[PDB]
């Protein structure tokens, strides 16, 4: 896409640290990066967390 776009192909609703929820074929939009590794995305409800990386991906 472009519009920083990424999907989530893992999942983990989970919050270890006030992670974001996620499950495999999700999305999520790229709004900042406070961590290298956790970046800051929003779920499909307005929600900012901190999803990983390595969990998502890219979109056209």
């Amino acid at each position: 896409c472009g519009a920083e776009y990424v999907r989530a192909l893992f999942d983990f609703n989970g919050n270890d640290e006030e992670d974001l929820p996620f499950k495999k074929g999700d999305i999520l939009r790229i709004r900042d990066k406070p961590e290298e590794q956790w970046w800051n995305a929003e779920d499909s409800e307005g929600k900012r967390g901190m999803i990983p990386v390595p969990y998502v991906e890219k979109y056209g």
